[PDB]
DNA sequence: CCCTGCTGGCACC
DNA sequence: GTGCCAGCAGGGG
């Protein structure tokens, strides 16, 4: 990684990597949303956008755990870690003596009080 | 450079 | 308290 940053320690191999991390010192946003005139730091980021906003009959993804539908996979995978994550040895409720080792459960029963 | 997944601020009303 | 959102960089090539 020759390509050194200027402003930071950011280095990278091309100069398509460091072109686009330069972004985020100087602010640029060259894309735009052709139908709200968003302006975005990245393409792949504008085609989130319309697909998420914009565009007809999305697909959205279901966690196999629960019944909590997500609209991005990666936001599904936050769920996963953050609320399906096994506990070795799992927090009491905050009313009664019930344990879970599973975050979701947990807080799904405390709702139920 | 397109595809992909990760990150943290922030509506939520 | 968490999904939504744009920001963001790595991988492959
Ligand atoms: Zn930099
Ligand atoms: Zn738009
Ligand atoms: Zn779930
Ligand atoms: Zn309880
Ligand atoms: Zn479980």
């Amino acid at each position: 990684s020759p390509f050194q940053c200027s402003l930071c320690s950011y280095a990278s191999r091309d100069t398509y990597k460091l072109k686009r991390h330069m972004r985020t010192h100087s602010g640029e946003k060259p894309y735009e949303c052709y139908i709200c005139h968003a302006r975005f730091t990245q393409s792949g980021t504008m085609k989130m956008h319309i697909l998420q906003k914009h565009t007809e009959n999305v697909a959205k993804f279901h966690c196999p755990h629960c019944d909590t539908v997500i609209a991005r996979k990666s936001d599904l995978g936050v769920h996963l870690r953050k609320q399906h994550s096994y506990i070795e040895q799992g927090k009491k409720c905050r009313y009664c003596d019930a344990v879970f080792h599973e975050r979701y459960a947990l807080i799904q029963h405390q709702k139920s009080h």
